[PDB]
């Protein structure tokens, strides 16, 4: 499992964000497991969550993401 | 499972966002089991969850998700 | 699995969003299992989930997912 | 599996969006199981789910997707 | 499991955010297991988890992440 990144090397990503909630519940990223023998999970990159969620521009040069999720038996 | 990203070098990538909720429930990612004897999740790149969601530019330059997700029996 | 991405290098990408809602619930990206053997599951790329989603200019320059997802028994 | 991509290198891409939802339930990118014995999932690329969902110039440049999905028995 | 990111080298970066929730639960990452004799999980790279989320320029220059996610019996 090899990821390798390599970079070489007026308005410009200008964020303007307002929210109003009443009420907010997020989760975000969640693994749940009840009486479950095995659970593999992997997340990888970016994961943004919100009532509101904004990504701007990520990814600007080398992303690189590798990932093997396996149970082996 | 590999992943190479290679990058060699007015308005631009501007935002406006504006949200209201009353109520927000967001659950982003999720993994659940109950009584599962196996679950291999992989989540790779960007996920943006949100009552409201925005994903601007998410890549610019490279961007390489690899991913093998597997059980051997 | 080889994923390889190579980049080699007035209004422009300008995103206006207004969201107004009520109530709000979003799973995002979810795997659920109840009473299950196996389940393998890969999500790769860029996943918006929103009562308002939003991608502009998802990928600009190279992207590359590779995926795998098996078992072998 | 291999996914190879390559980039070598007024109002333009702008966005306008306004959604007003009482209610709003967005579920996403989901897998569920029941009583399964197997189930594979590859969710490659992006995916936008919104009550309004708006994708624009998701692909700008080179976007390779390459998928195996599948159990060998 | 090897990650290598290597880097070689008006308004920019920007971020204006307005929030305001009457009431918020936020859950960020979070692993739960009730009665589960394996759980194993990897989350990489950058999470936001927020009622209002905002993720700018996350990745410029390299990132790479690699993630081996499994069990072995």
């Amino acid at each position: 499992v090899v990821a390798a990144a390599e970079k070489t090397k007026t308005k410009e990503g200008v964020l303007y964000v307002g929210s109003k909630t009443k009420e907010g519940v997020v989760h975000g990223v969640a693994t749940v497991a009840e009486k479950t023998k095995e659970q593999v999970t992997n997340v990888g990159g970016a994961v943004v969550t919100g009532v509101t969620a904004v990504a701007q521009k990520t990814v600007e040069g080398a992303g690189s993401i590798a990932a093997a999720t396996g149970f082996v038996k």
